[PDB]
């Protein structure tokens, strides 16, 4: 009694960093499947479509390139795509709420539903789809009872997270880790499974493959997430007992990731992790938690949340202490903004709420990083303050010697390569007297900035051994 | 200083025996000696029978007493002839005061300390190995230095060390930590133990940091592990009100590779000596130093162990009708984990203690607990009598879930799983419940037979 | 289910023999029996003198009994005969554990059911006629549906029975409540009871609904009765601070016939058996489905009732110099309200304690209630040392006014109105207090008289 048989014609709705890169990936290891990727951005889909995609991605051009018009598409005719697909995997935003019933922490699943709409409308025969981007648990349910209204047609939907990284995309989706599919507990929903295990296990060994139900892939995203983001916080909160005892967190952090049952990955103390995952999917979690009255999980979860802000916050505290707690018309010269080193992504930045804070103390601020735009920095600050507030206080340089240059302090909020090993004795010398260094990504040499003569501070570290 | 060959450790235990046996065995040329002033504890050292079973911890003994293993009940003569000494004494819990159920009674630390202090003779190096509050050392480097008013560095290398591994772990440990003072005298003597070490660990493995870092590192790993398991049980509670499960969901979790896979079983709570009291440990020093932010997140893993034990009792006595005075509830498992009959912190402990507030009657069987050891842990977080009124103990299961209501697994013992759970059913008082605090059984099996069953990260209704 | 025509009832107490007296009286080709443990009082039921007095019980009970009405110890036969059976059993309130001092405990409904269970043989219909929590039903059905692997089915028919009035509140009720299964076979059972009450109630009052509606209406019309005593009182606080009457407020309010002129008494505050443990029956139910503004909004009829209490003993306690150690205050009155020796949650009870803790002497006066009930009671909320200590019971007003500081009307009983209060005054101690908490004596009189007199729901200084 087969329903859904064997795929032969893909479509992802929504072509950006997971969409694309993944139906590549598809078409690249399937050259019997056609794929097609659709998006009502035309002119995003005419970058696909061009001699310059639109992201950069190592291994990705070899890919699409050798694939476009073979077995990979790029189209903006959305409705053509769903009626042809078997399988059809919706890759779009679900942004943060802004106002309402769960205001800054839950998912706004308004993409979902339209996608979910639209495949109601043009489907035409039975069809697979595919939960490709982080949904809140149970958005499944959602999508099941959009497509179910038009069943007056069988439709079987299915979660299969993504785990890709900006930069290692390709190596992501070719070795993964793992593959992680869930469905309903059913034989229709079985078999939908088996339809997308089939095509993974063209690259990806069986046993790499989990399968679970629905909810559980769907929490399981949120909580691999989650329980990232706790040991960044958790090594964080005690970077401050570090700078309080005499202990150092460098020290601390390396003899406790050796041991095999906690790992060594993740335990870099920062000012604060940022990007467009970990707080967004932490506080997903806790609005879900709050939603199934268990506010005790809820507490436990938020409070990763409220170690990342209070970093950020007292950080600057520091910076403003230490600077005679008056820093109006101040200069101040912030090394970083981007969330991480080798990125423009600007998303959850620690710096953007850093500058903030130093901002509310009217400080004047010339701002160096090496690869965000400035019309970007310059949008991000203002979304946070003002337009206004950015024209008054906000300086963006294209070097790091003229930030620097007449500034009490140098602030350094984003992990580069090339901040160490800058000429630190000119910076001195072209400062104002005493001399500040706040190191909020633990990358500076102590010894040699207190040598050259700066008051040095570094997360992680107490001021005075 | 002053290189070291001669070892001492004062304190006989779990922690002083086994590592000094490491040491002779892998250095013959140490003569390693380890005192204690309960001289049958000595006794036992020295005899046939050994005080603690460790698995290949006999043959290691027996090949190094008399040669270059000594047990001795002499402490003031072993502290006299010393290089190097361990100090491996408990650190009780306050049970009273500044820091009550939080903060580490300091006073045997303090006691041997002084010891040394009196009978010392020369310079030594003072090694803390037992679990210690951050700073400690501080206080030993002070009591000692009323006696050179003799040449003291006092060092830090903390165990790491379960029990039943603890010989495979000494001879092959994860990493050798330890921290000095951050001066030509203590790198001296951090090199000095290094070296012993070095006789058979890969100095890859071995991490030298300040005192403070390796006091904190101990307690701050502890702390990891414990929140590992609190985070995975905090979210066994979001399967069970959504209909994901929690098997489901560590096992995905877990083949990320920076997270791992060890340490995400989800259970009634973790138990055992080191991890609550390290936590509290962590949660009180971060309270001393004003803190409060840190303090509270770390609580919050301690909080989440307490809430899944009283859940968990909360769901069996609502099941049962919200009354369970003078009701039969049979508790398959009371040590803290499986394969031991080591109680301390157990769950069991806990649950079973929830359920005398209700005035539950409790028949209790664990395949290795000592009877009077589960009478007396009960006894002493409740009543004598208290548990004379409402605890049976049973040495056969089948007569714990004869007539009762409910049967609850609070340790994870293979032999829980495949009773004749048919049998049990229909010996049992109907409707018949089952609850399942370690996820062994299988749900499905159970509810054939009739069962109203219930797992931890699994929702009642499919 | 066949017509009836063998009614059981499981409990002989105010609630099951009045009701099956009735059900007997009306209904001459049903045979009824009442049954219960307490073999010595089914004696009293055979007796010549019935174990509890109401007006026109007698003449119903004395007519029936041995014909169509009969009361045994023997409940195993009575359940294997019965067509219906009502539970009438006490659910007294959780002492410890989950819901103390809150949820009703349902033991003695489970011990029922699992007889009813064991001894049943053919089809019952099984009806909650005491006072249960919500879903008290569902646990019942379990117990019922573990016998028939026999045919059963449980009704809702809530007791709206008081004190002095069982007679008539039976004959004449406002209404008839029965709640069933929303099913074939529950529609059938709720028919069968509906016949059984259609031989005296006319249809037009009985009021025929889902098991859970019915079990939460009894709770809730209670919740509203004493919602509208705490509101009223409330209020009283109002007109003692601005110059109005409560009296004259109550008076102008009632007038408004959407709100009814009944239960609008001021007084020290509500008692009985009913009040105190539905409202907090139905808090704890608020709390256990997550609606915990629900739940506040109810627990305020309480913490006004309480309030109440507190405030009127703390004016006795203001009035005499705040200190009344070793000092005499007489008590007039001790039962819950007038007419009848109930002290279950007296107002009178409370107040007393809260005398008592200052170390006040107080000899209580009630015409009714018994020296050793009043002893008993008072030592369940101190101690029999407390109250051997501070407390003397007088058979006469004038004796425990003698001598005293204040006089403290407690009980509405109306030979307090018209007792010799000149005479009273020239015997006390002066400056003379009077503190009325029933709103029953003439504050000009008293006034004139030369006390300094109070009332609830009066300003003071007029």
């Amino acid at each position: 009694d087969q329903v859904f048989g064997k795929v032969s014609k893909v479509v992802c709705v929504g072509a950006g960093y997971v969409g694309g890169p993944t139906c590549a990936m598809i078409a690249h290891k399937c050259p019997h499947i056609t794929v097609t990727v659709v998006d009502m951005n035309t002119a995003k889909i005419a970058e696909w479509n061009s001699d310059k995609l639109p992201i950069y991605e190592p291994g990705l051009d070899e890919i699409v390139f050798a694939a476009r018009g073979r077995n990979l598409f790029f189209s903006s005719d959305i409705p053509k795509a769903i009626a042809e697909a078997d399988l059809i995997f919706i890759s779009v935003n679900t942004p943060t709420k802004m106002y309402g019933r769960g205001k800054g922490m839950a998912p706004d699943l308004k993409y979902v539903e339209s996608v979910s709409r639209t495949i109601a409308q043009y489907a035409g025969g039975p069809k697979i789809v595919v939960e490709k981007s982080t949904v809140p648990v149970k958005a499944a349910e959602s999508i099941g009872c959009i497509l179910r209204e038009a069943q007056k047609l069988k439709f079987q939907v299915l979660s299969n997270p993504e785990f890709l990284a900006e930069g290692t995309a390709m190596k992501d989706l070719a070795n993964p880790d793992r593959v992680l599919i869930g469905g309903e507990s059913s034989p229709e929903g079985l078999q939908a499974v088996a339809e997308l295990v089939r095509i993974y296990e063209n690259w990806v060994p069986r046993n790499r493959i989990i399968t679970t139900n629905t909810w559980s892939s769907e929490l399981s995203k949120l909580v691999a997430n989650a329980f990232l983001a706790q040991r960044i916080s958790s090594i964080n909160s005690i970077s401050a007992v570090c700078e309080a005892t005499g202990a150092e967190i460098s020290e601390v952090a390396h003899a406790v990731g050796y041991d095999t049952r906690i790992g060594s990955k993740f335990l870099q103390a920062s000012v604060g992790f940022g990007g467009s995952c970990f707080q967004k999917d932490v506080l997903s979690l806790v609005y879900l938690c709050e939603s199934l009255n268990l506010p005790q999980v809820a507490d436990y979860w938020q409070g990763v949340i409220n170690i990342n802000n209070w970093q950020r916050r007292r950080f600057a505290d520091k910076i403003i202490a230490e600077l005679f707690n008056t820093v109006t018309d101040k200069k101040i010269a912030i090394f970083g903004f981007a969330f991480k080193k080798n990125t423009g992504d600007t998303r959850e930045s620690s710096a953007i709420h850093v500058i903030k804070h130093l901002m509310e103390e009217h400080a004047k601020l010339s701002v160096y990083d090496p690869k965000v735009q400035k019309s970007q920095m310059l949008n991000d600050l203002a979304s946070v303050t003002s337009a206004q507030d950015v024209e008054r206080l906000i300086t963006v340089e294209s070097d790091p010697y003229a930030a620097a240059r007449g500034a009490h302090a140098i602030v350094v909020l984003t992990e580069w390569d090339e901040f160490v090993e800058l000429n630190y004795s000119q910076i001195h010398n072209d400062m104002q007297h005493p001399a500040a260094i706040f190191d909020g990504r633990l990358i500076l040499d102590q010894k040699a900035l207190r040598e050259i003569g700066f008051r040095t501070f570094a997360i992680g570290t107490s001021p005075d051994q």
